[PDB]
């Protein structure tokens, strides 16, 4: 699905050795400006062992 091709390349970008020591904040802003919504976020951080709550996605956003 289009859902799963945005949320693969996420982990992709996550799991990047560099990438992962940068802030979570800068990792969240990245994501959502390739397009990605915050429920699909929350996702890429869950698969990548680092789970993050949908309001704490949303507050970093706002």
């Amino acid at each position: 699905s289009e859902r799963e091709k945005r949320v693969s390349n996420a982990v992709e970008f996550l799991l990047d050795s560099r990438v992962r020591r940068t802030p979570t904040s800068s990792k969240v802003h990245f994501l959502k400006s390739k397009g990605l919504s915050a429920e699909e976020i929350c996702e890429a951080f869950t698969k990548v062992g680092q789970p993050k709550t949908l309001n704490e996605i949303k507050r970093i956003l706002s």
